C-alpha cells in the first residue's frame, strides 16, 4: 500500500520521500537566540536542500519547580514565531498543552504537536483534531509502537488526517530510554503507513546524537526531529551542517535502494 | 525520622498506622451502581474495622474513542457525591484532570487525585495544591520511585503538605507492568516518609489480585487502592469477594505493623 | 491439581506446606566460618520449627577475573560439607557448574543447584538429572516465568522429577533486577505445580531484605533462599539478625498458608 | 585511541575498517546443505569484495528437549568443516560449549565463539583463551554493554587479545529483545576499542533483518553476523536474498566509514 503523504505547505512528508527536518531549539528563551538559531538552520537547510520546519516551545508545562523558568508564554511566543515567519519565511512547529491553545496556536504556526505525557488525553486531542492543522504526535515512552494507530484513529474521528508519528524512545528500566529501531515500521503499519519521524534529541537525554540519528535514518524514515544550541541533550549549533550532510547522504542512499523483501 | 501522618478528617494515613482502604469503582456509571458499590464497601469495612475512603471518577479523560462513555461530568458527579455523603457519610476521593476542576471538586470531596499521566503538569499541581485538599499522587508507570520527591516538593512550594503517594506499577517492556516491591521504601525516603499506598488493580498484569495485594501489604504500607465491580464484564475485583479479600489484607497488615523494628543494614 | 511434593530426607517441599529455608552463605570461605554460620542457622531453625537445608558454594565459577577468589574448589569443599554433616546432621545444597561435577557432588550433598546462566545447557541438566538428586533450578534473570516448564520437562526426560524452581529476579533495564511477584504462580502453573522458592539475596541486584522477603512469603511459597554473613563487609543478611528475620517469615507463612482459598477472578 | 585490530588469516577486523561478514547457517544439518550455503556465501562475498567468515554450529547445546537434533557433534563436525576449507578455502567460525572443546575445535577452526549464556563462565573463557585462537564473544542479553570490558580483561589474563565483541540484543521485558544502537560505542569504549560486530538474526525480537541490519551498520561497526537458509519456512535470512542484502550493507558501510569525524559533544 502507498505511503501516506502529509503536506506542511509546499513540503511533503512521507516514508518514501526525502526526509524532512523538524529542527530548532528547546524553548524561546530570547528573541535573539530564537532569531540566531533559526537563521543557522535555514541557511544550512537552504544550502543542503532539505525540507525544513522550525521548532521551538513557548512553554515548558512540565518542569520540576513552579518557580523555574517556564518560557515566553502563548502570547509573547506567537510574536516571536511571527517575526520568524516574516524574517525567514520558515514553516513553524510547537507543542500545545491545553485544548484552549489548539486554535490560537493553530493559525500562528504550521505544525502543532501533542506532548508525550498528554498524548492520550482525549480533550487536548479533539481540540487539536478540530483545528485541522498539521499534527505531530509524540509517542509516549510508555506505550508500545503497535498502539499508535488508535491515537491516529482518534484524530481521524475528530476530523483531522494530517497526522505525523514521532518516536522519542521507549522506557528501559528506571530513568533510562532505548530506541527500538524496529518500532518505526510497526508504527508505520498500524497507522495506514502514516509518516514516521524520529526525535533523536529526546531519545538521548552529545557524542551519540550522530550514531543514533544515522541508525534511524538508515531504517528509512519520513523525517527527523531535533534541537540544537550554540552552547549546550541538544546538538551544538555549529555542527548542524556536517550532521545534516551525513543525515542526507544516508537518507538519499536508503531511499534509493530498490525494495528488499527479506520475509521470503 | 517518624512517619508523615496525612489526615482525612478523623482518619489518619501513615506508613506505620493501620492501612487505609481507598476503594471504590472506576467511573460513576449510575447512581444505583455507585450506591450499591459504596454500600458494600461501607458495611464490609465497618464489619472489619478498616478506615475507608470511597473512590470513583466523575470523568474518564483518556479512553481510546472520542465517543466512548466518559462519566456524568463534574456537575452531576459532585451531586452523586453529596448524595453518597447524605446516605453513608463516606469520605470521598476522585481524580481531577484540569486546573479549573481542582477547587470545585475539593469543595465537595475529601481527597483529590493527580492522574499518573498528568503527574508532572505543574499547572494542575499548582491548582490542586492551592486548594489545600489532601492529595493522592498516582506515580507514573514511567518515572522511577526515586523521582517522587520532586512532585511532593512541587506541592510543598505550592502550599500543600497533605500528599499521599500511590504506586500503580512500572513499565516492563511493551504493554506490561511489574510492581517493584522495593520502590515503596524509596518513595518514602525521597519524600520525608510521606504515606505510600498501592493501587493493586491498575498495576494488575484476575485471581492474582490477592497475591499482589498480599505482597504489597506485607511490605508495610499506609494503604491500599482498589476498584471493584458486581460483574467485571483497568481490572476490577468482583464485589462479592471484597470481604474475604480485605480479611486477608487486614490480617497481613496488623501482623506486619505489629512487628518489632528490624534493621538488616547491620 | 495437587501441589507437587519434593522431599529431601525428612523434609518435604511443596507450595502448600510450611516453607522450607535454604539458607547459608555465599562461598565456603573457611571451614571455621562455615561451621559458625551453619551452627547459627541450625539453632535458630531448630528453635523455630523451620525445615532447613544449609547452602554454600564450593566454587564461584563466574566472577570477573581469572584471579578472584573462587572458593576452596570441589574436592576441599566436599571435605567441609562432610564435616558439617557429621557435626550438625544438616542437609546440604550447593551449585554445580559442569556436567562432570554433578555425580561427585550429588554423592555428598542432598540438593544440587543449576545456576541461572546455565539453566538451558542440556548436557549439564542431563548429568544432574541422572544423578537422581533433588534439583534446585535458579530461574534465569532473562527468561520469563512462563518458560520454566521446559526445564522441568527436560529433567524428567533425564529421569529426574525432584525439581524445585527458584526465582532470583528478572532483568529490569541495565544492571538492575526487579522481582515480579506474579511470576511465582505462573512458574507453578507451567510446571505441574512444582515447588517454588524465592532467592531474596540475589534478587537484591540491604535494609530491604526483610521487606522483599515478606512480600514474597506473603504470596505463598514453598520456600525461601537466603545467604547471611557475620560481617557483610552479594547482599547478605547479617547473621545476628537471622532469628528476628525468620520469626517474621514463619509468621507470615503460617498466616498465609492458613488462609482459605480465595478466587478473585470471579 | 586507535581501533584495536584482530586478524583472521588474511582478514582484518576493526571498527574503522570495511565491515567483515560472519555468516552462514545455524547448525551443520548435513554435508550437502553446508556445501550449498557456503558456496553461495563465498560466491556473493567474492563478487562484492566483502571479507568473509563462514559460520555454523557443530552442536546446539541448549535446545528445549534432550532428544531434539543437536547437530553432528565435535568429531563429525570438524570433518565437515575440513571439507569446507578444502572445497572453498573459507575461514571458519564456530561456537564451543565446554572447556575441553576449545582446543580440538580451535585446531580446525579460525574463530571460536563464546555463547551468550556462557560468556561469564571463567573456566570456559580460560580454556578458549589458552588456544590462542581468535575469539568472538556473544554479548549476553542480560549484561549491559558497559560490562563487556571484564570479559575482554579475563581473556587477556588468559593470554589472549584477539577478542571480537558481538551484540545480539538486550532483554526487553519478557520474551523480547531490543537492540540498543548506543551500546556499540559503550562496548567499544570499555574494551580498549575492541572490534564490535552485530548479530542481527538472533536480535530479531521477522522480515526486517534489512532495516535492523541497516541501522546497526549505519552506526559504524567492524562487522555483521548473520545466518541464512534456502527455506526459512531465531530468524534466518533467505539465501537467495543474500546479495541484495549485502549490497545495501556494503553501501551503508562504505558511506559511513567514509565520513569525516563528527564530534557532537561540543
Amino acid at each position: 500500500m502507498k505511503q501516506k503523504v502529509v503536506s506542511i505547505g509546499d513540503i511533503n512528508v512521507a516514508n518514501d520521500l526525502p526526509f524532512v527536518l523538524f529542527g530548532g531549539m528547546n524553548v524561546l528563551e530570547s528573541r535573539d537566540l530564537a532569531m540566531r538559531i533559526c537563521e543557522h538552520y535555514v541557511t544550512v537547510t537552504q544550502k543542503l536542500g532539505i525540507p525544513y520546519v522550525f521548532k521551538a516551545s513557548f512553554d515548558k508545562a512540565n518542569r520540576s519547580s513552579i518557580h523555574s523558568y517556564r518560557g515566553p508564554g502563548l502570547e509573547e511566543g506567537m510574536k516571536i514565531f511571527q517575526e520568524l515567519k516574516q524574517t525567514f519565511g520558515v514553516k513553524i512547529i510547537t507543542d500545545v498543552h491545553e485544548p484552549s491553545q489548539a486554535q490560537p496556536v493553530a493559525d500562528v504556526v504550521d505544525v502543532i504537536q501533542l506532548p508525550a505525557f498528554l498524548a492520550r488525553q482525549t480533550d487536548l486531542v479533539e481540540a487539536m483534531a478540530k483545528t485541522g492543522a498539521v499534527i505531530n504526535v509524540k509517542k509516549p515512552q510508555f506505550v508500545s509502537p503497535g498502539q499508535m494507530g488508535n491515537i491516529v484513529d482518534k484524530f481521524k474521528e475528530g476530523g483531522n488526517e494530517k497526522v505525523i508519528l514521532c518516536d522519542r524512545g521507549a522506557n528501559f528500566g528506571y530513568d533510562n530510554l532505548v530506541v527500538d529501531m524496529l518500532g518505526f515500521s510497526i508504527m508505520k503499519k498500524v497507522s495506514g503507513n502514516s509518516p514516521v519521524i524520529f526525535d533523536v534529541t529526546h531519545a538521548l537525554q552529545r557524542a551519540q546524537v550522530a550514531e543514533l540519528a544515522r541508525a534511524g535514518m538508515a531504517v528509512g524514515l519520513a523525517g527527523l526531529f531535533i534541537e540544537a544550541h550554540p552552547d549546550p541533550s541538544a546538538l551544538p549549533l555549529a555542527k548542524l551542517e556536517p550532521f545534516l550532510k551525513q543525515m542526507k547522504a544516508i537518507d538519499d542512499l536508503v531511499k534509493g535502494f530498490e525494495e528488499l523483501d527479506t520475509s521470503k
